[PDB]
């Protein structure tokens, strides 16, 4: 049994590779072929503790956990094969009041999902885990119906399923080489023979980086070491009739579960103490590594062993049977890379799983859907393989992975900041100047100003679930923009140059707005065939046939990949250049923006010559610039596109020329306060692959009646005719000392009916603003709802948008 032709080749037979093979086969894909080096489970999969919880600290990753567990419950019936899925429930423990607040944070984030999750009192915790030291226990975060599974049995069951639905699993059959073909397909080489695949999928665990390099890519992955300790039989544990639920001791930084009639616990030790396989990056994985472990090192986890011994006293007397030290393939931010890869044809990845056992199931069905449908079934850009780039070096990867390990169980605050591996090489000379004058935020390698320091006010990273040290400074920056004139570093924007004969036709088919006339810029959306908002851009028509597309920092390669695929798919004759790192951008915005800038250029910046949304090349003080009259602040302003090496000089000259006007800096936190007042939607919060543009309120940018048949046009017609079920609305609410940031539950009459997507304090009205999705019948202006913030429901009112009109809209009523 050998197939030389395959629809999809999956490289790697860990839980992830097998799960995917199963889903694709079951979903009806013919000639699915999986190639495994040695045997199924030979990588990290066989050694794992097998914890599978409904809990995730994120958002749509809850779906992945949800689908995994639901699958795992049904595999034994479906395949006729046991999986040893224990489901006593999981409890994360709170021993400080700040950790109780974290649970409240996580509850409002979880109440608008199907995932079942509660905060429980000590009494209840003690009932479920009677061997727990209750001295310090304040609360538990409890997910009933989950637990842990046997990684081997799971993978074996998934393999029988895959085989039952038509998949072919070959091993030993290592992939030794990979050659792309001009038609976009692949020749795959193994010792057993050649497969010509329409697409290939990397699922090769801690060999994923090596497989990537067969096709000239560098996957930012480093294998880390992780240990758990298995205890001998304990009388008090054997005596119990029901299994103990899975714990996490957050302050002690270890997970703990029942294993037979003993216990099993695995620490996440300090980032200073953890160990990883730097040698395996430099030299690759030792060949003949497989089905094997590293030497135990109890000494480096002692601090956490002791915290466990005191928290579960019974450990004190138990003996240790075994210690499992093995490798996990980490990416820098601890999350995997799951999706199709930019800059090559028909290569997909499902790699770098810190938590592969829990993610395998959901990721299989997710990737299957994306592969079969040409768009993801829900948004998981947080796992986009191309959120990383050239900046994500081996040195950055190593240091960030180390930090992500040691940070496994720290308190997760909103607006969290991490400093390992920073700054990357992805900076301009402007970084040296402004680093001491603000809190720099991390954005795909860039250092971007969040908020600026004020004399006689605390500057330090001071994270909180409530308002903190940046609150008043952000208010001043807000004033700065409304009253005077602010300067902001917008350099992180993804920037693409499109030209060639079919430039216009390509864009007209990609985007749902009309293509602007030369000299003009407009806001435009790339929709998926289902009519989901894959991206929000601005399109500048700079010279005939030649365009500049701008998108958010987090959307750079994500968007480029989509655009490049449409170009190749439709045989479009174009040249596409990623110029993200060649150019810097400065936003100058506020009433005195024209005044200040005019001083520095012979170009006429009067409202007469330079209309809103025009784009023009000029010089700002002998520095060449492409200036667009636009601002996501909604106030009068320009964005100044220039060479990266000119950012420092340009900035200097602008701040100098704005002396009179009391020019100053502003950052992204303030920007968010401004755009929200103007009712501007942000991609990733108000819309993404989970939303169509009509429910999100982007009607103004969607031209259904333009001749060209743009992607998603028909789905939109059909959606509109059917009538909307929900609508994005803008909410106001008085709060004590906490602002919505998005992802919070919206309640009405004792039931959750929707969620906030983003938020901010509005300094103009002295109330919190938020965007939220609610059912159409409750989307009327004036409607009262409640927003759940940090354990309290605050009443909220839907308001007429926008709260504040944009400067161009204000200027237009002056005449009228
Ligand atoms: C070490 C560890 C990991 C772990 C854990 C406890 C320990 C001590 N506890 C976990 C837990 O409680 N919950 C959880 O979700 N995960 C846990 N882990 C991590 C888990 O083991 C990994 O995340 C997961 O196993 C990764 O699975 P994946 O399918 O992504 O990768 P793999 O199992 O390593 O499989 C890779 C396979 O690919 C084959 N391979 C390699 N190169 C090739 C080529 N060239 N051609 C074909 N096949 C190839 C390997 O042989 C391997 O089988
Ligand atoms: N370059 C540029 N491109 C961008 C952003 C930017 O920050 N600047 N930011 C991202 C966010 N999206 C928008 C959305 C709307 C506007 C905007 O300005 N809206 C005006 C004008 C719309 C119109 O009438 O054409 C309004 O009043 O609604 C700006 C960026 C995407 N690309």
């Amino acid at each position: 049994e050998w197939k030389d032709r395959a629809e999809t080749v999956i490289i790697g037979g860990g839980c992830v590779g097998v799960s995917l093979a199963y889903h694709l086969a079951k979903a009806g894909m013919r000639d699915v072929v999986l190639l495994e080096k040695s045997e199924l489970t030979a990588g990290s999969t066989w050694h794992a503790a097998g914890l599978t919880t409904y809990f995730h600290p994120g958002i749509n990753l809850k779906k992945i956990h949800y689908d995994s567990i639901k699958l795992y419950e049904r595999l034994e019936e479906e395949t006729g094969q046991v999986v040893g899925f224990h489901q006593p429930g999981s409890i994360r423990l709170a021993t400080t009041p700040e950790r109780v607040d974290e649970f409240k944070y996580q509850m409002t984030r979880t109440n608008w999902h199907a995932t079942e999750q509660y905060i429980i009192e000590p009494e209840k915790i003690h009932e479920l885990f009677p061997l727990l030291n209750m001295d310090k226990i304040l609360a538990g975060l409890y997910n009933p119906g989950d637990g842990h599974i046997d990684p081997y049995s799971l993978t074996m069951a998934l393999a029988t399923g895959a085989r039952k639905y038509g998949a072919l699993l070959k091993y030993p059959a290592p992939v030794t080489s990979l050659k792309p073909r001009p038609d976009g397909t692949w020749d795959v080489e193994t010792p057993q023979g050649s497969v010509r695949a329409n697409r290939i999928v990397n699922a090769a665990g801690f060999w994923a980086r090596e497989v990537g390099k067969m096709i000239g890519l560098d996957h930012p992955l480093i294998p880390v070491q992780h240990q758990y300790v298995i205890t001998s039989t304990i009388p008090e544990v054997k005596a119990l009739k029901r299994e103990l639920p899975v714990l996490r001791d957050l302050e002690g930084s270890y997970y703990l579960r029942q294993e037979r009639d003993g216990l099993l616990f695995g620490p996440y030790e300090s980032q200073e103490k953890m160990k990883l396989q730097a040698s395996w990056v430099a030299h690759g994985v030792p060949p003949g590594f497989g089905k094997e472990l590293f030497e135990s090192d109890l000494d480096r986890i002692t601090e956490h062993v002791e915290a466990a011994m005191e928290m579960v006293p019974v450990l004190k007397k138990a003996d240790i049977i075994n210690i499992v030290n093995g490798p996990i393939t980490y990416s820098p931010d601890i999350l995997p890379m799951v999706g199709p890869h930019q800059g090559v044809r028909n290569y997909w990845v499902a790699i770098g799983f810190g938590y592969g056992i829990i993610h395998a199931g959901g990721v299989g069905t997710y990737l299957s859907d994306w592969i079969l449908h040409g768009e993801p079934p829900f948004d998981l850009i947080e796992l986009d393989p191309n959120r990383y780039g050239k900046w994500t070096t081996t040195q950055y990867t190593e240091a960030k992975a180390r930090e992500s390990y040691g940070f496994n169980n720290i308190v997760g605050y909103p607006k969290e900041e991490r400093f390992a591996g920073r700054p990357t090489q992805r900076v301009s000379g402007l970084y040296k100047i402004l680093e001491s004058k603000c809190s720099m935020g991390f954005h795909a390698g860039w250092e971007q100003p969040h908020w600026f320091y004020k004399p006689g006010q605390d500057t330090q990273y001071r994270p909180s679930f409530r308002r903190t040290n940046w609150f008043e400074p952000v208010g001043s920056e807000y004033k700065q923009v409304m009253q005077r004139v602010g300067v902001i570093d917008l350099s992180p924007f993804g920037k693409f140059n499109i030209k060639g004969q079919d430039s216009t036709q390509l864009l007209d088919h990609l985007c749902a707005n009309v293509i602007p006339k030369v000299g003009f810029t407009n806001i435009s959306h790339m929709l998926t065939p289902r009519g989901r908002v894959y991206a929000e851009l601005t399109v500048s028509h700079q010279s005939p046939g030649e365009f500049l597309l701008i998108t958010g920092s987090g959307s750079e390669l994500h968007d480029l990949r989509w655009i490049e695929e449409a170009a190749v798919r439709g045989g479009y004759d174009v040249e596409i250049r990623n110029i993200t790192d060649e150019l810097g951008v400065l936003g100058v915005a506020g009433p005195y923006a024209r005044r200040v800038l005019q001083k520095l250029t012979s170009e006429d910046l009067s409202d007469d010559v330079f209309k809103f949304l025009q784009t023009k090349s000029l010089k700002i003080s002998d520095i060449p610039v492409t200036a667009i009259r636009i601002s996501y602040t909604g106030e009068l302003g320009w964005e100044l596109y220039h060479r990266r090496e000119d950012s420092a000089a340009l900035y200097e000259r602008i701040m100098n020329a704005g002396q009179e006007e009391g020019i100053d800096n502003f950052g992204t936190y303030a920007l968010n306060a401004l755009r929200l007042e103007k009712a501007f939607r942000a991609w990733g919060s108000e819309m993404n692959c989970d939303t169509n543009p009509l429910e999100a309120g982007l009607d103004y940018f969607i031209k259904l009646n333009k001749p060209a048949n743009f992607t998603g046009k028909q789905a939109l017609k059909q959606i509109k005719a059917k009538g909307l079920k929900r609508r994005l609305v803008c909410l106001t609410l008085a709060t004590d000392n906490v602002d919505p940031e998005g992802n919070e539950s919206v309640w009405y009459k004792g039931k959750v009916i929707g969620n906030t997507t983003s938020g901010s304090y509005s300094y103009s009205i002295q109330k919190s603003l938020a965007f939220a999705y609610v059912p159409v019948e409750l989307s009327e202006v004036g409607q009262q709802v409640e927003v759940e913030l940090l354990g309290k429901n605050y009443p909220a009112t839907i308001i007429q948008e926008p709260l504040v009109l944009t400067e161009p809209t204000r200027t237009r009523l002056q005449k009228d």
